[PDB]
């Protein structure tokens, strides 16, 4: 068959528009992964992005956009940069010499999706892991046979592998009180009141105690704008330091891991079968 025409919801304008699968996917790669990544990582990424649309088509419509299979909000579906936007911000030379690589990666995987028992998977992906990916159930609510923790030994080379953020004790309590009106916490005794309660083997903080409150690592990531929910806290004199590992949710495919694998000679099928446990590739058209 031919490549489908899909409905894409523009989260800024509120208008839904028809797009050829290929054009949509090029916009997703431009937004998710740079044209500087290896072609095999870009191919892996294109298959994941295509699979996401197919999965969405085969499952329940969302309330955010019931009349569109996907939207342009990276917080809900996946990133998307339009051609006009890319041309205006990067220029014609970038379109002809760099965006062409993105176009070739997408065309190069025409109609290919990742499958588990012959059905499109939920192909979660993120920037950089802590060295191991996360099982879906330690981050999200459900377990999926293809979203299992795997080693990701090349993520250590990512510029987002490690990060640190210093916050004054005063700003730390002020920020928490603003987000949680019931919190009882003392600016002068933070090291005695704040402690990690539950975390996965990969490292995502599931439960953290802050005075009388229990929050998730994701809650903390959100309040303090951290790169991930995998962190540790150092208590200083008058301040705390968040020491953060990786970037993103940690489930499914690591983008920097795919890049590292590509550099080592792995091809996109092997990258995909590594991150998505017991999966195959299917050409639907
Ligand atoms: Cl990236
Ligand atoms: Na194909
Ligand atoms: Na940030
Ligand atoms: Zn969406």
């Amino acid at each position: 068959k031919k490549a489908p025409i899909i409905n894409v919801y523009n989260h800024i304008t509120g208008k839904t528009e028809k797009m050829d699968m290929e054009n949509y996917l090029c916009g997703v790669l431009a937004g998710e992964m740079s044209s500087e990544f290896d072609i095999e990582a870009l191919k892996a990424q294109s298959v994941a992005a295509r699979t996401y649309v197919v999965y969405k088509q085969e499952h329940g419509k969302s309330s955010k956009h019931k009349n569109a299979v996907v939207c342009t909000d990276y917080k809900h579906c996946q990133e998307y940069k339009s051609y006009d936007t890319l041309k205006k911000l990067n220029g014609e030379e970038w379109i002809k010499n760099k965006y062409s690589k993105i176009q070739e990666a997408v065309r190069g995987t025409k109609g290919q999706i990742i499958t588990y028992n012959d059905k499109a998977i939920l192909p979660l992906y993120f920037s950089t892991s802590s060295g191991k990916t996360e099982n879906s159930e330690e981050v999200f609510s459900a377990k999926y046979p293809y979203l299992k923790s795997v080693e990701s030994p090349y993520d250590k080379y990512s510029p987002k592998f490690a990060s640190t953020l210093k916050i004054s004790n005063t700003d730390f309590v002020k920020s928490l009180r603003r987000a949680y009106s019931t919190i009882v916490i003392d600016v002068n005794n933070l090291s005695k009141q704040v402690s990690i309660t539950k975390r996965s083997d990969a490292g995502t903080v599931e439960k953290i105690k802050l005075g009388n409150k229990e929050l998730t690592g994701k809650d903390i990531r959100t309040v303090f704008k951290l790169n991930s929910a995998n962190f540790d806290i150092k208590f200083g004199e008058g301040y705390i330091d968040f020491v953060v590992k990786g970037y993103g949710h940690g489930v499914g495919m690591s983008q920097w891991g795919a890049e590292g694998m590509a550099e080592e000679g792995y091809k996109y099928y092997d990258i995909l079968s590594h991150y998505y446990t017991d999966t195959k590739i299917k050409d639907i058209y």
